[PDB]
């Protein structure tokens, strides 16, 4: 058996789970909800949309909304991408 | 339309093309490998368990490799992950 520590240079994204639970949330609402980073966009109602978006924990990305509910979905997301929960 | 900058506290982990890719290095070789952070060790021959770990771009891991032809196995899969070209 060898071992060795390595630096992970691999493109990381959400996991799975939380992924899941994004869109989960993000269907309740009727606005376009976009997740940004580096100017590339991904759809937040959508499990492999959400993974595509290269990011590690701790990053900081830009929540976009549009539509009649928009504040609400703002205001909701934030809340869940942040480790927060409004209720 | 409304927008906000907001920091990602949700887990993450390596995205599933890289952790694809992986697999089908690390099937050149018959070792078995493992990757391990804080105690988790995943074996990483296997595609959810490679992405199962919460790990950042940056963050270092240990690579564990074990069989006839392990050292060989690290060393290519020890360039892959930290994307050093040969």
């Amino acid at each position: 058996m060898v071992q060795q520590k390595v630096e992970v240079r691999l493109k990381t994204g959400l996991q799975a789970r939380p992924a899941a639970l994004f869109v989960q949330e993000a269907n309740r609402f009727t606005s376009d909800v976009f997740l940004e980073k580096d100017g590339k966009k991904v759809n937040a109602k959508s499990i492999m949309g959400l993974m595509s978006l290269a990011v590690s924990t701790g990053t900081e990305v830009t929540l976009i909304a549009q539509g009649e509910d928009e504040q609400e979905a703002l205001e909701k997301l934030a809340a869940y991408v942040q480790e927060e929960v409004l209720q």
